[PDB]
């Protein structure tokens, strides 16, 4: 993927309000109306629209879009870079809840989730799972045959393509 490609796939990934929306914020910084800002306002609309990179992340993507040394980012890249790090968050806030849920499950803490404690979490979402069906999540997810499912075991079984 060239950046054309990855522009057109980052355009792909957002609903049109949402550009619309991110285009606004970002003609606030524009004012010379060129479709570009600063790489020295990069950071503050990234963040003025939810998104949270690092200063070293920051300097990455500028030394990225600023090769001729114009100093500037245009809507296009700008889009580019906000999926990438829309996609960096996300992944970020996912990880962080399934350790949460995790320690949730896990009720005795002792780092692992053992038959009762799947069985008790699973029947106590009112859904109409047998003893049978608690077993067999357990053994398609119980990787190593201790039976129980540890965090490593927990994210596979989770995330499911894992
Ligand atoms: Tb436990
Ligand atoms: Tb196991």
């Amino acid at each position: 993927a060239s950046m054309t490609d990855q522009q057109a796939e980052a355009r792909a990934f957002l609903s049109e309000e949402m550009i619309a929306e991110f285009k606004a914020a970002f003609d606030m910084f524009d004012a010379d109306g060129g479709g570009d800002i600063s790489t020295k306002e990069l950071g503050t609309v990234m963040r003025m629209l939810g998104q949270n990179p690092t200063k070293e992340e920051l300097d990455a993507i500028i030394e990225e879009v600023d090769e001729d040394g114009s100093g500037t980012i245009d809507f296009e890249e700008f889009l580019v870079m906000m999926v990438r790090q829309m996609k960096e968050d996300a992944k970020g806030k996912s990880e962080e809840e399934l350790a949460n849920c995790f320690r949730i499950f896990d009720k005795n803490a002792d780092g692992f989730i053992d038959i009762e404690e799947l069985g008790e979490i699973l029947r106590a979402t009112g859904e109409h799972v047998t003893e049978e069906d608690i077993e067999d999540l357990m053994k398609d997810s119980d990787k190593n045959n201790d039976g129980r499912i540890d965090f490593d075991e927990f994210l596979k079984m989770m995330e499911g393509v894992q």
